[PDB]
């Protein structure tokens, strides 16, 4: 086998150049395809050219930052020194300018829009005051992260809701997801036949969850998700000054679920402080996964609003966590350790797809079993309350009626008008007690009722609410927080970090309340930026 | 934060009085609601008043027993001493009176009712004799528990089947469960659509199991189930003189499945004796779980009879366990240890509901798969026996035909008339060989056929049986005793108590036979108390 | 209890004779039934008589071989010595005779049949040459197993495809399975109602898998499967000279899935060599399981061809494993250790049935979820490729179009004609990239399209292929070899043998390629033996 030996020696001698040449040939072929498509027709091939240009730009940027980090840091250093030297007097000027800008924006936009947006701003202030008053360590509050998170939320709201470029970009991004969720019909029709639409939810919606889980697993294998998570987490860390671990987990929670987000920093969980653990739990409670976004879109909820709320939740979660439970210890983990995210054990893309598919079985089973149990309990409770109510000549007593009054003040502070606050209170109660699926189902019912165009009041009962109220409800309901998800979170986090069982249990309720408050703050900003039609 | 410190000091100083005052205010509000409902209309608010009165009575009784236990015991002591002093001669008088009462009841009721009830009594005697003859230690039999269990069964049968108060109470209780099982339709319609009735069993019956599991978990969290179990177990322990652990497990098995009832005494399992272990297994085999009651009621089986058999099974299970495998060791566990039941790790009611919901997944999956496999095996066996039978010009040979003859003597001793004994034998075989679900499905088929009113014989084949025979079959079929559950029972019990693997395996078959015999004894009593229409 | 003591003493004294007498009485009863059936009518009772005769013959044969092994070996020894003495010169005569026979068969059959069978033979030669060239140790090849496996495949093909007895036997065997898979409808109708056919795959096909899993578990409990596996494994071991462990695992893989076949030799896995491990993995990848045979038959794939491919795969798998990764170590395990197969922990037949039923839950769930995910990914990829293709005025670009050209050379070497090679390439790609379920679904689509009789070309697109091409595709697609199962295979094998994790990972890809090559070799033989209609 002399030929085999010679071939092996050749491969060993120049292994690096051979694979590099192969990759270069593949890249050249792709570029040739792109240029040929552009030559044949440019308007038709524009999106491919844009994607290629942005990919090349990001690759070059990443390479340059990796290679010239020290030089750039040294070049930036003198400016930082001068700014530190002049900061003692420049801070007052900067703060005064920011306050003046806030006042001018309020006076010239919010007052023009109407009273409800001013009420939204007041509700944001009140939620922040309430969070501060019931803080774990009111005297140890570091105010930089809170104001920076609120400012980042406000900037995102202005960019996405008050500008044509951002509005078009997010409308397009939402429209793409609707196209993407339709592909699961191919599998659903085969597995469940052409009559799979006879049982809409079980045989059409859950397959969307399965497909999205599979796609998320494939993306995680490809490493794009860690790239985006690192970008957003670095932005938050440099702006808000938060710890690398909590910043990374908050950025990840935008896409990944509550129970699978901490796995990004699993090795370092035992050494985190109490504040970081509370922030991790708050971020988990304040966002929704990407697996269960197609399910919400299928009901009829706006995709653009869901994406915007998911993006805005992370800074809100971090700010509310820092205000509610400020840091009183020294963080141990560093940026390099936090940013490295151990990828899963998948040998190839198809194995990653199969692993993502397999994991969805438990998720889709629980999603249906919990819904069955909660809807049965709701029907039983409504019947029991009607039975009790009839003894006072009030057989209309129900869970919805009680929620309409208990949670109305929370909806009013978010900027919902008086009439629609009682309807939003019912959704708030549904989310708080059972889960977000039950609340989004009712929200989709109301959206469809409005879109039909029928009478708004029948026998004195309001049938649907305004579109701004619907948007505010969508922002408020975008989370994983409910009184029934505390046990699974505690169990999973203890399983990842058994030594920290005592600490995990202590802050879980505060993290859940912080998540709800962060969702309400995002809803407050959305309400204060939207206009009354 | 001086105000925060002062508030914390105030809370710490008088924590006990603050929560007590809050609870008192809640109780006062509830009482105000009840009295207002009664004032506005009394006949309409009667059940609420009754529930409040019984709850207050039980709370006061429990408090008094807890506080004045020593005083009551001391007050009772002299009477016990006098009774012990005179017992050597009073025992013959008491036993003679009981025997005379039994004879008088037989002569003046059973003979009047007909021959079949005398046959039921003879079958009860024969089953007890057979249990004694094949006993593990025939010379070590303690006869108090056997006679006390039989007497308690007879008293329960007289109270429930032969008196208007008990009959009305149990009919009402059964009717309430039928209303309760309808609530799962709310979840079933949403998850599976409005066409969920196109697949009746999978999309309507199993959700009832899920909802019942959720409700049972919520009740166990609330602690009412332990209260009722403790009451019934104390009654049995004081009457039959059984060990606290076995009494508690028998009482619990009325509501809880065989595989979860032992969890009530999990810490003390390693120290139980062989007789207690056999009694635990017999009780598990002799009763059903509350989660599957809804499916049986949905098939069409009488709810009142199911509840009565479930209640009567526990004393029968304990008596048959004690007779078949009497105690030859010294029990180690005491009443206080047996009665304390470590509750689950649920932080709030909604978490308990979600945990109950999640557990039901495997239950329903196993039920569906087992039914599919058993029905396919039944069809294959029937086809194979028809193929074999045709070689003797008897192509009618089938599993049902063989069962009609093999198990007919067991049905006849239970008091079923000659014609219907062969039909009950088929149900007995179905239960013995596959499970109680198929036997109850066939029983529901027969009940529906009778209720239609069609011809009783078509081409010489009997289509349905009498209602007394149906009741006797319902009593006989109430149990999880089948050859296929021996493996799972042994696995679960060994998992709870690994050290006792050798002992668990030894008595499992005897416990299964004891459970079947206990079910047959309950059927015998039901038959001897029912009348021929 | 003197009577009980005497009975126990009697039972202990003559335990062996009592059970032997009972078994003899049962056997006498069975023989009486058989003889009576034969007397009443012989033609009607013929199959029962045949089954009884074959069972008696096999029992007597097994007893004689067990009892007289040493005597038979000694009697055979002198002939072996003479053959060894004369082998140095007789080997050339034997090899020349075999080569002449091969040449004569080629010239007088293959040339007559047509060019395509000669191309199949050339493809077999090319596949063997390619396997040799890329071998792990090309200089350590032991050529006995390769030639013996190829000869055994050729003999099986001649017996089953070129003789009336074998053809009738295998057609009958396939027809029996079609009858057997119909029994699951009894359970499916009850669990899913009479409308279970509204969702054909989920509510009719998976229950077949459940029933087949249950039947396989019952057979494994009964010990017939080990009997057959031992017979086939001894045949392969004596002919090919393979190690006992690899022979036993290859024989078992004919009926058992890749993930459960190694459990037959679980205790001895840690001491196997690298070559044996590679052979185990190749055998697992080169065959299908009996649980999924029913689904494939339900789709419309020929049952006889599936059975023949499953039988032929084992020698092909072993030969390709030995050629690709030859043995360079000393095997430690012996025949006696390999042949003993520790049975499962099932106390009775019904418990075995329930355990087989329970295991099927994850199998069917994973099948359904993987199918949904793969079909959704296929639809998304087809849409993306159409979007990319339209930029070159070729919107017809698709995954199928690319596969039709990428894998066409593999199909052509198997003997498929030029036109149908492109269609077989699509099925090859489907199997390689997602699984064998989708490829078989497409094959059933094509088979139905051919069986309808419509036009073969519509607008220049071929609709269906010849029946010989369908048979070759059926042979080629019989295997669990796909990129997505590498992870689960490695995980399961490491779980069984944690110490061998490093060795398991190294050879998994080579074992998958060897399995694919073995499937292609079986397809090559099937093509070279079939005729063009
Ligand atoms: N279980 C679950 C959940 C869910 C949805 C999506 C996920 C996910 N990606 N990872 C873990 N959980 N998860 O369903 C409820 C309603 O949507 C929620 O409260 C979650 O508890």
């Amino acid at each position: 086998e002399r030929m085999c030996g010679r071939m092996s020696d050749f491969c060993r001698e120049h292994k690096t150049t051979l694979r590099y040449i192969i990759w270069g040939i593949l890249i050249a072929g792709y570029l040739a395809l792109v240029i040929a498509a552009c030559v044949m027709n440019f308007h038709r091939a524009l999106p491919l050219f844009v994607i290629t240009v942005v990919a090349i730009f990001f690759v070059v940027w990443d390479h340059l930052m990796a290679k010239y980090e020290s030089q750039i840091a040294r070049f930036l250093s003198p400016g930082q020194r001068l700014l530190d030297s002049h900061w003692f007097w420049l801070k007052w000027v900067i703060w005064g300018c920011l306050i003046l800008g806030v006042i001018l924006w309020l006076v010239f936009d919010t007052a023009k829009l109407g009273q409800q947006q001013l009420v939204s701003f007041g509700g944001l202030i009140i939620y922040t005051s309430l969070t501060f008053l019931f803080s774990k360590h009111p005297t140890k509050v570091y105010w930089r992260p809170v104001f920076w998170g609120i400012g980042l939320q406000f900037l995102l709201g202005l960019l996405i809701l008050r500008t044509e470029p951002g509005f078009m970009a997010f409308d397009w991004l939402g429209k793409q997801v609707q196209t993407f969720l339709g592909y699961s019909d191919a599998g659903a029709s085969f597995v469940f036949g052409e009559k799979y639409t006879d049982h809409f939810f079980a045989f059409k919606v859950l397959p969307i969850v399965i497909f999205f889980s599979t796609v998320m697993s494939m993306l995680y294998y490809l490493g794009l998700m860690q790239w985006i998570i690192r970008k957003v987490g670095w932005v938050m860390l440099v702006t808000m000054g938060t710890s690398p671990v909590e910043s990374v987990v908050a950025s990840g929670n935008i896409f990944i679920g509550q129970t699978e987000s901490p796995l990004l920093v699993r090795p370092y969980l035992p050494y985190v402080t109490k504040s970081e653990l509370h922030a991790i739990m708050t971020a988990g409670f304040s966002t929704i996964a990407g697996s269960v976004l197609g399910a919400y879109i299928s009901f009829g909820v706006s995709s653009s609003h869901l994406l915007t709320a998911s993006v805005m939740s992370a800074p809100a979660a971090l700010a509310i966590s820092k205000l509610f439970w400020p840091e009183t210890e020294t963080p141990k983990i560093n940026l390099k350790n936090a940013m490295k995210m151990e990828s899963g054990d998948s040998r190839n893309l198809l194995e990653a797809a199969t692993q993502g598919a397999s994991s969805s079985i438990s998720l889709v089973a629980n999603i249906a079993v919990n819904l069955i149990a909660f809807l049965a309990l709701l029907s039983f409770m409504n019947s029991a309350l009607s039975w009790l109510g009839n003894m006072f000549d009030y057989p209309q007593l129900s869970f919805e009626v009680i929620c309409s009054y208990v949670f109305m003040p929370f909806a009013f502070m978010m900027g919902v008008d008086w009439q629609d606050s009682f309807m939003v209170a019912k959704l708030i109660g549904y989310k708080t007690f059972f889960n977000e699926f039950v609340a989004y189902q009712q929200l989709s019912k109301l959206i469809s009722l409005r879109q039909v165009g029928g009478p708004k009041f029948v026998d004195g009962v309001q049938q649907y609410m305004s579109m701004r109220s619907e948007a505010i409800s969508t922002y408020a309901l975008c989370g994983f927080a409910n009184f029934g998800s505390l046990g699974i979170v505690i169990g999973g986090l203890t399983s990842m970090a058994p030594s920290r069982k005592r600490d995990i249990t202590a802050g879980a309720m505060r993290a859940l309340i912080a998540g709800t408050i962060a969702c309400f703050l995002t809803a407050c900003i959305a309400g204060m930026l939207t206009n009354t039609p």
